[PDB]
């Protein structure tokens, strides 16, 4: 009888964003409102971006977050997780005129990330082997806005997001290997709560699965998993 509370990024295509009439769409809209159709939730979303979504869960402000968030081990240590509904890789998006293409030209440079993110977790492990310096932002406007003005000379974030970007004809490329991370994306809570959830979510995400439903919700921005 209770609202679920469910917080998302801010500008995040294919998974949230707003379209030409502002309203919110993608993968991750179109995957939560199903899960609550089928476990008849009343679902209210929230995007304050994914840093903040990430305090507000913590707070207990909202139940959950969907926002293309990547399962890893150090993250369980403070949420629980469904299980995965899209895999998860990350790349160094340059604008098309940059010419660096491996982590080693990285070398003094400034690379940026997103506050909170899986991105920012693999600059701060890896800073020592490849010696840039790192900046990070609230959200993906900030940091693709320090790249295009200059101010980066890399940003690290999800390849799938990258690529709609480009596709949308935004001054990106991928020019650096892709690291995968084999945990995907899931549906978070606060770790020991709100398992009825994660359940709700895991039983539906494999409904979804089984009758073809979340294939259609790709399609709709696109893509064939």
């Amino acid at each position: 009888e209770t609202t679920v509370k469910i917080a998302s990024d801010s500008s995040y295509a294919p998974f949230e964003f707003q379209n030409g009439q502002k309203k919110w769409v993608g993968i991750d809209v179109d995957i939560m409102q199903e899960v609550a159709k089928i476990n008849d939730w009343k679902l209210e979303m929230s995007y304050p971006g994914f840093d903040a979504a990430l305090q507000n869960l913590k707070a207990g402000q909202v139940d959950g977050i969907i926002a293309g968030m990547t399962i890893t081990d150090e993250r369980k240590e403070t949420f629980d997780f469904s299980n995965p509904y899209y895999t998860s890789a990350l790349t160094i998006a340059t604008t098309k005129d940059s010419k660096l293409s491996d982590y080693s030209d990285l070398k003094g440079k400034a690379v940026g990330a997103k506050n909170g993110t899986a991105a920012q977790t693999w600059l701060q492990e890896n800073q020592k082997k490849y010696g840039y310096t790192i900046k990070t932002y609230s959200d993906g406007v900030h940091m693709f806005a320090a790249l295009s003005s200059g101010n980066i000379a890399g940003a690290m974030d999800e390849v799938p997001v990258i690529s709609y970007a480009m596709k949308q004809g935004q001054d990106l490329a991928m020019n650096f290997p892709s690291i995968s991370l084999p945990g995907g994306y899931g549906f978070a809570v606060m770790k020991g709560k709100n398992s009825t959830l994660v359940d709700g979510f895991n039983k539906a995400l494999a409904e979804m699965k089984s009758n073809g439903d979340y294939d259609k919700i790709l399609k709709k921005y696109g893509i064939t998993a």
